[PDB]
DNA sequence: AGGTAAACGT
DNA sequence: AACGGTATTACCT
């Protein structure tokens, strides 16, 4: 069974690419670090994030954003760097998304407890495009739901190198990631990472 | 009008 | 601990 409607999950897709992807993560913090945003609410979020490509989705007093400037470090994000972006155009194409084109690339870090409740990815203009989303680390619990948020929520544990991608009838669905349970990984040692690529701009 | 933030009790 | 209330409002454009 597909995960759902223009959704996919590709296991250990990126098991190959993962200690590249790792090192250029390591790369794009170094330059915009790993901070936790705090909500509009005024909320400090468990995950970590930060962003590369063209555009980088960050929070503001007044709600969600995408930048092409870091709120923090007052510079552009870093690049989408190629590792990345090949193997996310490799991901969609295999999903069957050949024609994608991110412009942006969220970075999440997961301590030990740190989960991202269930949320919609509805900051972006085109709406055509799908979201790629690359586990690397510890495993965790994914919920995937529908359009609305009461809809029925399927739990996949995404272990290191997968990748799901989602986009057309399932562009707008619920989803999130429980607590992460502590762990060990030898390539993360105590954490999760998530790439979730996206088309942001036009 | 419409968009839209949302991360505690049972 | 899985599920669902809350935004059943209060603003902005
Ligand atoms: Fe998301």
């Amino acid at each position: 069974e597909p995960l759902a409607a223009g959704a996919v999950i590709l296991r250990r897709f990126a098991f190959n690419a993962a200690e590249q992807l790792i090192r250029d993560i390591n790369d794009v913090a170094s330059q915009s670090p790993f901070r936790q945003m705090v909500t509009p609410g005024g909320y400090t979020m468990s995950v970590a994030m930060t962003n590369c490509g063209h555009l980088g989705w960050t929070t503001h007093r007044q709600g969600y954003l995408y930048s092409p400037i870091d709120p923090q470090t007052n510079k552009p994000w870093p690049a989408m760097p190629q590792s990345f972006h090949n193997l996310c155009q490799r991901a969609a194409t295999a999903a069957g998304y050949p024609d994608f084109q991110p412009d942006a690339c969220l970075i999440n870090r997961y301590a030990p407890g740190a989960k991202l409740c269930l949320h919609q990815d509805k900051d972006e203009p085109d709406l055509r495009a799908p979201i790629v989303s690359v586990s690397l680390g510890l495993p965790a619990i994914f919920q995937f739901g529908g359009l609305k948020r009461n809809d029925p929520l399927k739990r996949l544990l995404l272990e290191h190198g997968d990748v799901v991608v989602w986009g057309g009838e399932s562009r707008l669905f619920y989803h999130g990631i429980q607590p992460l349970k502590a762990g060990f990984h030898p390539l993360t040692i105590d954490c999760r990472y998530n790439l979730t690529f996206r088309q942001a701009g036009k």
